[PDB]
């Protein structure tokens, strides 16, 4: 799934779907 991990919400295999939640919803 895209959306990079929280700490790294700006990674290559994803976007910033975890800017304020390491386990919230997708974004």
């Amino acid at each position: 799934r895209s959306c990079c991990p929280c700490y790294w919400g700006g990674c290559p295999w994803g976007q910033n779907c975890y800017p304020e939640g390491c386990s919230g919803p997708k974004v």
